[PDB]
């Protein structure tokens, strides 16, 4: 299908969304509702996945998360906003998205002309720090810079289950927003964590992984031009 919303651990879905470049996304079904973890790329593909939460739960979708201020992460965010769920993200992500989308949407353009000419659509919830969603069970923090300054993770800890984001993934992919050298350091302070990680979702590519993931694509990296 277009994308596909399936169970990885209890209420923790990861969404693939076949649209564009090939992104998974994450959605969270909690007991006063739905949280999303990701817009995805574009107001069209968002309304595809609420069709598909619908087909799960009655429930109202409470917020989505920009994981940066992408294209891929935030694209959807007309979308959500007009459904009435909110917007959320850290400050940094927010300001760089309210000084950077145009430039976002112009590089996205140049690799897919097919992609929306999308106007800017901010968050309406942020966060100047780490937060939880979900009675504490959906957990967001800032590790460092990696595929961009602001990519934040999100944990899950009843399912020890890892969103990596753009962060992590099987192929380096491009570069060109990212921080080569910090990248490894951002992993390596995500290690320090000591979370307890069953799986990691990839961003891109195959989401399901384990928590080698994190080594895989550190080696990756380390081995980059600029790094
Ligand atoms: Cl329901
Ligand atoms: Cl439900
Ligand atoms: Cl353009
Ligand atoms: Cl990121
Ligand atoms: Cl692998
Ligand atoms: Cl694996
Ligand atoms: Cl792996
Ligand atoms: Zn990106
Ligand atoms: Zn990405
Ligand atoms: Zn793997």
């Amino acid at each position: 299908a277009g994308m596909s919303l399936t169970q990885v651990s209890g209420p923790v879905y990861v969404v693939e969304d076949n649209y564009y470049v090939q992104e998974n996304s994450m959605v969270y079904f909690g007991a006063k509702g739905v949280t999303v973890v990701g817009a995805t790329w574009t107001p069209d593909t968002a309304r595809e996945l609420h069709k598909l939460i619908k087909r799960v739960s009655r429930k109202p979708v409470l917020e989505v998360i920009n994981t940066n201020y992408h294209t891929d992460r935030a694209g959807g965010n007309a979308y959500w906003k007009s459904i009435g769920a909110k917007v959320v993200s850290t400050r940094q992500t927010r300001d760089l998205m309210k000084s950077d989308w145009a430039e976002i949407v112009a590089f996205t353009r140049k690799g897919l002309p097919e992609y929306p000419d999308l106007p800017l659509v901010l968050p309406n919830v942020v966060h100047d720090g780490d937060f939880t969603l979900q009675e504490g069970k959906v957990r967001a923090f800032y590790a460092g810079p990696a595929h961009t300054p602001d990519g934040i993770f999100v944990y899950f800890p009843d399912e020890q289950v890892l969103y990596g984001g753009c962060i992590l993934k099987e192929k380096l992919g491009n570069l060109s927003f990212a921080d080569v050298k910090a990248y490894p350091q951002t992993l390596e302070r995500l290690k320090a964590m000591k979370l307890p990680i069953k799986t990691v979702i990839g961003g891109h590519d195959s989401p399901l992984h384990g928590p080698e993931l994190i080594d895989h694509y550190e080696a990756l990296i380390k081995a980059a031009p600029q790094s």
